[PDB]
């Protein structure tokens, strides 16, 4: 006690698979004796199982706000457009949101509120593939059927070799999300939060 | 007929693991040919390949359905993953035996790779991936079971996860694909698959 005990953190779809890589080891570098027990969820369950006591800290985008739960914003992630190699688009510098209305645009499906993003950086013709995760666009649009937009914690976490997938900016003004966590104020371990949240930021 | 997009299903532990090498291959030997890729379970998938949403699906055996062609490609061993100060780092391999524990992390029960471990044994995550499972390893939570091509698939820098084979005779899965009798493009079929084959061949450093 208190930081001797599994925390039960969990993370939506579209940030978990960036940040726990990179949460890990500086977690462990402070806090060596607790191990996460992850789950990966749309927000509204998240949200349910953080109420239910299931999950004991939860990492969200705003707008996000819950009875009886704190919420402290982390920081802010900008967005990127992604593309094949051999793209016309990679001749440019960076991409005006404009021109992303298309049905060459991949989008996740409903649920995930990264798309709900993503559609308010737009300005009605895109291509929604369901039951889908980031990494599944990434590989479709590697294999050249057509572009997307990512994260910046997610835009260099692949494995490809260099030549097949381009990521270029938005042009200004530049869309992104605000990474919070949040936790129930009743929560008998206040420094395991800190402690995550401490190590959150630096990453 | 390869110039069209051909619709590519996968099962959630072979994708994240095959795509990666399976693209890049495919450009190079068909490079008009862009993959609409799914992932989702076995039994999803063959639906999806019955009702024509889906051109080909990338599963594990057994697997046998009327009217669906079957081919084998390859054998993909097991190995566990553990924490880097896990005792077991001491082993140079790993007895199933010891698979016997609290600490051993599990996918839900919609997994065909759950069944295998299970076969290949005398706590489930529910709704989990094996990347999620790989990130609660790497916080010291337990310990696990990858399929071969997922054991090198991270971000984690040398010292926080380590693997180890199983001791002999080693557990595997045979990784194979299928798709409809009458299906009008068998030449993609056949590039996929060897480009598939391609892909259980690891790189040398």
């Amino acid at each position: 006690a208190q930081l001797a005990a599994p925390l039960k953190v969990g993370a939506i779809y579209t940030i978990g698979p960036y940040l726990f890589p990179h949460l890990i080891p500086q977690l462990h570098r402070v806090a060596p004796q607790m191990p996460l027990y992850i789950e990966e969820n749309f927000t509204h369950i998240l949200r349910d199982k953080l109420r239910t006591g299931e999950l004991d800290a939860i990492i969200i985008a705003l707008p996000f706000q819950e009875a009886d739960v704190l919420t402290k914003p982390l920081f802010d992630e900008p967005f990127y457009v992604l593309m094949p190699a051999d793209h016309p688009w990679t001749a440019k510098a960076s991409i005006d949101s404009e021109l992303l209305n298309d049905k060459s645009l991949l989008l996740l499906g409903e649920g995930h509120c990264f798309r709900d993003q993503v559609l308010e950086a737009c300005p009605n013709k895109h291509t929604t593939v369901e039951s889908s995760s980031l990494e599944t666009i990434r590989h479709m649009v590697a294999s050249g059927l057509g572009v997307s937009v990512l994260p910046f914690s997610a835009v260099d976490s692949h494995h490809y070799a260099p030549g097949v997938i381009e990521v270029r900016p938005f042009s200004a003004p530049v869309p992104f999300r605000t990474v919070a966590i949040a936790w129930r104020a009743s929560f008998p371990r206040p420094r395991a939060i800190e402690v995550l949240a401490d190590s959150i930021r630096l990453c």
